[PDB]
DNA sequence: TTCCCACCTTTT
DNA sequence: GGTGGG
């Protein structure tokens, strides 16, 4: 075995025999840039500095000479070969081998050898095995060969992915298994960092692994540096190796050899070793003897001979220059074309982009990727050269080309079907030689063909990658024989479960990065403004690979809108920098004379003096440019247009043409409904055949803008068609906004794949004009919808997303139809720059779409009292039709529309069309109206005046200025329609005014004025509501009223009580019927909805609600830790639920009510605070949200009977929003109906009021409020005729065998639901035991009273409140003393560090058996809460103050806060499974409040308040603690009552004192002064005695308390 | 013979 | 920051 040195030390030595075997082969692979070239000449350079023969063989295509020449390459002796195919290559491989006079060959990419076969056949020609074969069979020709030549084969690879697999690594290598095997030597280089000149990027820190080795031992690694234009680091390497191995000295930076300095610092030291090669020698033969493992130990004039005649030999089989001396091939050198850019040019190094060879340019959307790439052509196009734009992302504004200075005319432009269409269409223009440069417009839009013909949500597993790595392939060669440059435009992806590095990748595998000699990453940095106006984008280009110059160098330059790239703009600045041009403040000088004043003018000076320009711009690139550079026609034309036919002839009648004549591309808009917006969107509006997005808050108003375009469009005669995946369209409301409901095709599809593939056919069909569809968001994968709530399935509705776009694009643009895309927001999350707002579905939507439209509600349109619109505004956000940026404010009047006279009036008065004498408006002096009102009242009146002026505003306001046939429609229309119904079912698509199913029907939410407010009569079937509001506010009562409602009418209904904390007692109280009510108490959240679809699908169960999202805690979260970080789980959750279960309830008519709570957002000045748990989805999703508060109490006097209450509605899709209903909840009684039948009826004159006196038709029929109610109670026929009527003269949008089936529909669910969810997962709340209230004594007699039921609730949550030694322990421990009174097990957490258990024994406490915990950690706390609750083992626990929970990270912005309403959601299940009440002991700090946040508040079904009020005096001694609890909340009686009794220090609750007073207030205990008799007998004097006396007579005061018990419980 | 792709807040 | 499947 004999070597060649590497050119690297450190890879000699991993190497183990000191660099690579002769005669051997040799394999290199790695990812582009790596430094797989370098290498290999780096080892030729090496072998050539020794007398050896080496060929290049450059099937890569991509060789520079000159750089070669640079790495110390000899150019003029170095055999080089181009070949056609991979054959051919290995031919001349072979051919050199067996020659003996070539010593070592390298291969250029076995990637690039493409087999004859390959070349020959089209891109997308089943090729199966082809480049494996030949490689295998390569190998057992050329191994023979090479080892009797003793000739070294290098080959080098690239990498590609293997997909599909699940261990080791996914990566491979191209062209089978043949040469791992063969390979006596493989090496995998890599590129691991940047070598940094403080600013600038010099070279690549690079690592080769020596993977294979049958030479010495293999696995050792090398690290060096990759200087570009320089080499292999070698003498960097010299100095750490030496130094390593010491035999240079290291002292600080000081590096010494033999006593001698050498240098300071690693840069020296190196150059030193440059400067002494003999002594550079003598450490380097050191190093080698000490680190080498395995020990390397008339004759060439012969050689010459042999090798001429193998020259010969080759030369004569593969044609005219096949093989040849690098120095001399003139095809080889590099030439350039500008980029349109100068800074670019000199960041590109050479001074521009290079012909023959292959660019990718990526970014994302808007960017500026087309407009550059329309700058090279402008560019080339200026210099005769003839360019092709291939539009697959079918988006070209012919007419912006224009502007940006494209010869239109001579632009060759084609918008083919499929990606393999695309792609042949270059190799044919390629192979012609008649085109200089090919653009085509994203790589992204190359739809392999298979993915065309098939359907949406098809898996076609790297069938892109594929296409892309064959094209490669074919290109390359023929790029470079006809010296043609192509630049790839492609798009940004995100790559997903990636924490190091970037997550960004580029479409279509990973062929084009290692093919592309430059790749661009363009970015939008900024704006360039025009103090109001976006008049540019500021711009910025990474050089990201660089093969024709050092690469990681950048341009920031500014794109100014309908102008182009401002390179005036950087010839300034340059021209500045570089001193060329003077500046002194804002003048700018040239020689002397002075140009402008201020970077404007001097550009302008530039513009209008080219020659000069011409002078600054060649200086500055002499200046600044690394890589500087230095009949026939008619031929070319004749061999174009044979091409050109050749294509059309293959492809079809226009497959290929001139720009500036197809008129296919020609830019046609329609209205949107907002005059205003139409001027934003600058070409008057939407544009045909493209994609566009609108995107927005909640009820901002993306429907409604939808539903007016199809308006507008319909009034001209064009088809539309809406899909309704949001399943919430009121086709009523459709009407009133003007659109044809006969005539609108409208589907409401099960699946996301469904959805778009109804898109598709209705875009294949020609039939229709505008399609949208409502909520990409409620877009559901196929596999999400038969999966369960739960399930992760990463990136799939992305990946939908991204398919659709690539099968839509073409067919909506040849079919001239505009798609329109409503999308949600989600908020992202870990985001501290920027803003956090984002878009459902991926990233495809942004790139494809062609207008993106940002809507939002900005305020209210008020009619003194009411809400009669909105105020809107939408910004546009993306414009590929012209500039962007530009925004529209207008009103939407609620059920009228976009008010768009309104928009003309400000418009018309604003372009000084119409006058505006103070409020009287004029039109050409006749006056037309006082007041906004009424002058839009009368345009409405004058259409023709209307059209008029709108035309004029239209001249004045718009850049960019627009302006048996239908037989053959209706044919392909019901063709498409038949279709889509045969593969979807029944009624999957229909017209709107047909669709019975669509129609609302409503429920009573059983209060008459919220049925009012609601505008509809009641809640909507079918559809998702959601009520939120404080604590207490009555939002369970609520719904339990629209339960008992429903159930009144024979109706099923469900509850979820997720907050565990129904009192089916009450229930009843409000008329629930409890033993039909289904009813559920989940564990997880999962479960929760999971049964909700269950029950949805069953179509038994006519009303579900879900008591308190809050509590819908996420399995995960369960079943970790308190403290534990969930992000955006329960949003997640939530989001997810939404898509499932909007579709399932729709078509089971099933309404869905959710509970929800409201927390406090933190870091907000502006607006309200307040926010609803759970994400974002719900907000969405709701057809109705309702605002509900206690805004007063209902008295008795003294007792509080009641709460006063109100209900806003916030969300309305049903009817007209912002309406509010007050109203009474009367506890134990519900909602107080008959009451506001009163009160609505008196308002509606239907009955009298004289005073206190109300009449009814003459007849009185009672004194008082309270009386008339009665009345309408006793008449309850009267009762129905005047609500009838009432809600005829107040509800603004009125309504309109078998059971036996449902009954086997709910048992099969049931049956169902108990398999999957275990025993008793679900039940009917009557027959539920476990729902049952048990209560435990507090201490205090008058505290039990006060609570109503007796005592504090089992398995409930309790939170006691108050200010310092008020007794909050004291009664804690009282309760925990009667409990073990009564063999209950007993838990104290005392956090707040200060339980005197000697004292807690005073009051009764048994010590002995009070489980007891003093925690660190708050998280600890109630950790030990959670496993004790979980224990079913202790019956009572209490946390000593929650104020003194603090949180893990505290104890090394509202922390407390979010662990305690984690706390809450965990707890509230346990506990109550368990039986197991838990008291929370809260500190104070009306301005009070209770730490912890605001989960506690919601979630304790007893708040308790307490209080000391005064001092029990022994005359000179303070012997106790006057003391007042208040029942502040009451989950499980009337709340609001109140408890005084006395704490004597030592003892407790004056238990004997409280005996007393109620004995005497309930007339048991006779008091006569200061007399206290009982039964006669007198048993003391004055308060003090009487107590005492009871205390000796237990027995007596047992039979007083039971009476007063009685009495009062 | 060779990838594709995000999703979501949480709390004074 | 945890989540894979065609
Ligand atoms: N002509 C050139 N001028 C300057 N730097 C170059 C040139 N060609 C290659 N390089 C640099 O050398 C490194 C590896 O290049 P190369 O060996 O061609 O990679 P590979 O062949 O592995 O794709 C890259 O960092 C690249 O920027
Ligand atoms: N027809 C047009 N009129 C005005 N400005 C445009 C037009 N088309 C594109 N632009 C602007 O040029 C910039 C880049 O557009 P483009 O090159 O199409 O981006 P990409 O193709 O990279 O998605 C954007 O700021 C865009 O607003
Ligand atoms: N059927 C209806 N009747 C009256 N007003 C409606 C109706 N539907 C929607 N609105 C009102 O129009 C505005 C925007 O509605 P919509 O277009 O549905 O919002 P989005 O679709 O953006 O969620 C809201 O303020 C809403 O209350
Ligand atoms: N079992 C009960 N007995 C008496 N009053 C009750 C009962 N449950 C609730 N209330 C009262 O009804 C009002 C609203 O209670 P609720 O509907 O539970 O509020 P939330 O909105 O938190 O679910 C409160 O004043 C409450 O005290
Ligand atoms: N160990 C004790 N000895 C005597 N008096 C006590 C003791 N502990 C508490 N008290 C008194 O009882 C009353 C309330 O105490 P406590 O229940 O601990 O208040 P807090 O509400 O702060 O927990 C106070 O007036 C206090 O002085
Ligand atoms: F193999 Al290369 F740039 F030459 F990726
Ligand atoms: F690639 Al684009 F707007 F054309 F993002
Ligand atoms: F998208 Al919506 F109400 F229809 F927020
Ligand atoms: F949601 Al509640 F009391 F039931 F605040
Ligand atoms: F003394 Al305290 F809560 F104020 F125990
Ligand atoms: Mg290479
Ligand atoms: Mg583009
Ligand atoms: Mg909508
Ligand atoms: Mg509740
Ligand atoms: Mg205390």
């Amino acid at each position: 075995v004999e070597t060649i040195s590497t050119g690297s030390l450190s890879l000699d030595i991993a190497l183990g025999a000191g660099g690579l075997p002769m005669g051997r082969i040799v394999e290199i692979y790695g990812p582009e840039s790596s430094g797989k070239t370098t290498l290999t000449l780096q080892v030729i350079a090496a072998a050539q500095r020794e007398g050896k023969t080496c060929a290049f063989i450059d099937a890569e295509h991509a060789l520079d000479p000159i750089y070669a020449r640079k790495l110390g390459v000899d150019i003029d002796n170095l055999l080089c070969s181009q070949p056609d195919t991979g054959e051919q290559a290995l031919e001349i491989c072979d051919a050199l081998a067996r020659s003996g006079a070539v010593d070592v060959i390298v291969v250029d990419s076995v990637a690039a050898l493409t087999p004859k076969a390959e070349i020959e056949g089209e891109i997308g020609d089943s090729h199966m095995g082809l480049a494996a074969r030949m490689m295998s069979q390569a190998m057992r020709k050329l191994a023979g060969n090479l080892k009797q030549s003793n000739t070294l084969l290098i080959f080098i690879n690239q990498i590609r992915m293997k997909i599909g697999v699940m261990f080791g690594n996914p990566e491979t290598t191209t062209g089978g298994n043949a040469l791992k095997f063969y390979a006596s030597v493989r090496l995998d280089i890599r590129r691991i960092g940047a070598v940094k000149e403080g600013e600038n990027v010099v070279g690549s820190e690079t690592r080769v692994k020596v993977v294979k080795n049958k030479i010495a031992a293999p696995f050792k690694q090398a690290e060096f540096q990759i200087l570009y234009g320089e080499g292999i680091n070698f003498y960097g390497e010299l100095v750490d190796l030496g130094v390593k191995e010491k035999l240079i000295e290291k002292a600080g930076a000081w590096y010494s050899y033999k006593g001698e300095k050498i240098g300071q610092g690693k840069a020296n030291a190196t150059a030193w070793l440059k400067d002494n090669p003999e002594t550079a020698k003598e450490i380097e033969k050191k190093v080698r003897e000490l680190l080498l493992s395995n020990p390397n130990s008339a004759i060439d004039e012969n050689k010459q001979k042999a090798l001429a005649a193998a020259l010969g030999q080759i030369e004569k089989q593969f044609g005219k220059g096949s093989i040849m001396r690098l120095g001399e091939d003139r095809s080889m050198d590099v030439e350039t074309i500008s980029t349109g850019s100068l800074s670019l040019d000199i960041a590109l190094g050479a001074g521009g982009l290079p012909m023959g060879r292959i660019v990718e340019i990526y970014g994302p959307e808007s960017s500026g990727k087309t407009t550059l790439t329309l700058q090279v052509i402008a560019a080339a196009q200026r210099e005769g050269k003839t360019c092709a734009f291939i539009d697959a992302e079918h988006a070209l504004d012919p007419i912006y080309a224009r502007k940006l200075g494209v010869d239109i005319d001579n632009l060759l432009c084609s918008q083919p079907d499929t990606g393999e269409q695309a792609l042949e269409i270059c190799d044919a223009l390629a192979r012609s030689g008649a085109v200089d440069v090919i653009v085509v417009d994203s790589v992204a839009a190359l739809t392999p063909k298979a993915e065309i013909e098939g359907e949406i949500g098809d898996s076609h597993m790297g069938l892109a990658a594929r296409m892309m790595s064959q094209a490669m392939r074919k290109l390359a060669g023929n790029l470079k024989q006809s010296n043609t440059l192509l630049i790839f435009i492609n798009q940004i992806r995100m790559k997903i479960g990636v924490m190091f590095g970037n997550p960004e990748t580029t479409t279509g595998g990973n062929a084009l990065k290692f093919y592309a000699s430059v790749r661009l990453d363009i970015r939008r940095i900024g704006a360039v403004k025009e103090g109001e106006n976006v008049v540019g984008s500021e711009t910025r280009v990474k050089v990201v690979k660089n093969k024709i110059a050092a690469p990681f160098k950048q341009a920031e330059f500014q794109i100014l809108y309908g102008e182009g790239i401002n390179f005036y703009g950087e010839l300034v600045d340059l021209g500045v920098k570089e001193k060329l041009i003077e500046k002194a403040g804002a003048w700018y000088s040239y020689k002397g004379e002075k140009i402008g004043q201020g970077k404007a003018n001097a550009t302008a000076w530039l513009k209008d003096n080219p020659e000069t320009a011409k002078e600054i711009e060649k200086k500055v690139r002499e200046l600044l440019l690394s890589n500087p550079n230095s009949a026939i026609d008619e031929n070319k034309q004749k061999a174009l247009a044979a091409a050109l036919g050749q294509i059309e002839k293959q492809f079809g009648k226009g497959s290929i043409m001139r720009l500036g004549e197809d008129r296919s591309m020609d830019v046609e808009t329609i209205s949107t409904g907002s005059l205003s917006l139409d001027i934003a969107l600058g070409a008057g509006g939407l544009p045909m055949g493209r994609i566009v997005e609108i995107y927005g808050p909640e009820s901002s108003g993306k429907t409604t803008l939808t539903l007016q375009v199809i308006a507008a469009a319909q009034r001209e005669g064009k088809t539309c068609a809406f899909i309704d995946a949001e399943h919430a369209l009121d086709p009523i409301y459709a009407r009133k906004l003007g659109v044809d409901i006969d005539n609108l095709l409208c589907s409401q599809p099960d699946t996301g794949e469904q959805a778009l593939e109804i898109c598709d056919a209705l875009a294949r069909s020609g039939a229709v004009d505008v399609i949208v569809v409502d909520s990409v968001a409620a877009l559901t994968p196929k596999a999400e919808i038969e999966g369960e709530i739960g399930d992760s399935h990463m990136g799939l509705a992305a990946r939908m997303m991204s398919q659709a776009m690539r099968k839509l694009a073409g067919n909506l643009k040849q079919s001239n139809t505009l798609l329109i895309f409503i999308n949600q927001i989600r908020m992202k999350i870990g985001v501290m720059f920027g803003n956090p707002e984002t878009t459902t579905g991926g990233n495809a939507l942004k790139f494809y779409a062609s207008v993106r439209l940002d809507i939002r509600r900005i305020g209210a349109v008020k009619e003194g009292e009411n809400v009669v619109g909105s105020e809107t505004r939408v910004k546009v956000v993306k414009n590929k039709i012209a500039a962007p940026f530009k925004q529209a404010e207008f009103q939407i009047l609620y059920g009228e529309g976009i008010n768009f006279y309104g928009e003309l009036v400000d418009l018309g008065v604003k372009e000084k069309l119409i006058e505006k004498a103070g409020a009287w408006y004029s039109y050409k002096g006749e006056k037309i109206g006082q007041g906004k009102a009424n002058a839009t009242a009368w345009l409405k009146d004058n259409p023709e005046t209307a059209k008029e002026i709108e035309k004029k505003v239209r001249e004045l306001l718009l850049s960019n200025p627009n302006s048996a046939i239908d037989e053959n429609k209706q044919k392909a229309l019901a063709a498409a329609l038949g279709q889509i119904e045969k593969q979807f079912g029944k009624g999957s698509i229909m017209r709107l005014g047909e669709d019975r199913s669509m129609d609302v029907e409503t429920i009573s939410t059983g209060s008459l004025s919220l049925d009012i407010a609601l505008g509809a009569g009641g809640l909507p079937m079918g559809r998702i509501v959601e009520i939120y509001g404080p604590e207490s506010s009555g939002k369970t009562t609520l719904t339990l009223q629209v339960i008992a409602a429903a159930q009144r009418e024979g109706k099923t209904c469900a509850f979820i009580d997720a907050e565990h904390a129904l009192d089916p007692i009450y229930a009843r109280k409000l008329g629930v019927d409890i033993d039909n009510l289904l009813c559920s108490q989940p564990d997880t959240g999962e479960q929760a909805l999971e049964i909700c679809d269950a029950l949805a699908r069953s179509g038994a169960v006519d009303v579900i609600v879900v008591d308190s999202v809050a509590a819908l805690t996420p399995k995960a979260e369960i079943e970790g830790e308190i403290g534990d970080s969930h992000m955006g789980l329960a949003a997640r959750m939530m989001s997810q639920a939404m898509r499932k279960l909007a579709g399932n309830l729709k078509q089971s008519n099933t309404l869905l009510i959710f509970i929800n709570q409201i927390r406090m957002k933190i870091g907000v000045m502006f607006g309200n605070p307040e926010t609803t748990t759970g994400g974002n989805a719900l907000k969405f999703y709701a057809s109705v949200r309702l605002d509900i508060r206690r805004i007063g109490a209902v008295k008795e006097g003294e007792n509080v009977v009641g709460s006063e209450t109100r209900v806003k509605v916030v969300k309305n899709k049903i009817a007209a929003p912002f309406k509010q209903a007050e109203f009474q909840i009367l506890y134990g009684e519900g909602i107080n109906f008959y009451g506001e039948l009163v009160d609505l009826g008196v308002k509606e004159k239907l009955i009298e009021k004289a005073g206190a006196w109300y009449s009814y038709k003459g007849e009185k029929i009672g004194q008082g409020k309270a009386n008339a109610t009665a009345w309408l109670k006793d008449n309850p026929e009267t009762a129905k005729e005047i609500e009838k009527k009432v809600r005829e003269l107040l509800l603004s949008n009125p309504n309109s065998a078998i059971d036996e089936n449902k009954q086997k529909a709910l048992a099969a669910a049931l049956g169902q639901i108990e398999k999957q969810f275990g025993k008793g997962s679900i039940m009917r709340l009557g027959e539920d035991r476990s729902m049952d209230v048990e209560t435990i004594s507090t201490g205090s007699l008058s505290l039990d009273i006060a609570l109503g039921a007796g005592g504090l609730p089992m398995g409930r949550i309790v939170e006691i409140y108050g200010p310092e030694s008020s007794g909050k322990t004291t009664l804690t421990l009282q309760v925990i003393a009667a409990a073990q009174r009564e063999g209950k097990t007993c838990a104290f957490i005392d956090a707040e560090h200060a339980l005197d258990p000697i004292y807690a024994r005073k009051l009764g406490v048994d010590i002995d058996n009070l489980l007891c915990s003093q925690p660190d950690t708050g998280e600890q706390a109630l950790e030990i809460c959670d496993a004790l609750a979980r224990s079913g083992a202790v019956d009572v626990i209490v946390v000593d103050s929650v104020a003194a929970l603090t949180p893990k990270a505290e104890i090394e912005m509202g922390l407390a806060a979010r662990m305690m309403s984690q706390a809450m959601r965990k707890l509230a299940g346990n506990l109550k499974q368990s039986n197991t009440l838990l008291i929370f002991i809260n500190q104070i700090r009306n301005p009070e409040t209770t730490t912890g946040g605001n989960a506690l508040k919601f979630y304790a079904s007893v708040r308790l308040d307490i209080r000391r009020i005064g001092a029990v005096k022994e005359g000179e001694n303070v012997v106790g603690s006057e003391t007042r609890v208040k029942v502040v909340k009451n989950k499980i009686a009337a709340p609001f009552k109140q408890a005084e009794f006395q704490i004597l220090y030592g003892e407790g609750i004056n238990f004997y004192g409280e005996l007393v007073d109620l004995g005497v207030k309930e007339k048991l205990i006779e008091k006569a002064g200061a007399w206290y008799s009982y039964k006669g007998e007198k048993i003391g004097q004055g308060k003090a005695n009487a107590t005492a006396w009871l205390k000796d007579n237990p027995e007596t005061a047992k039979e007083i308390e039971k009476k007063v018990r009685e009495l009062l419980l």
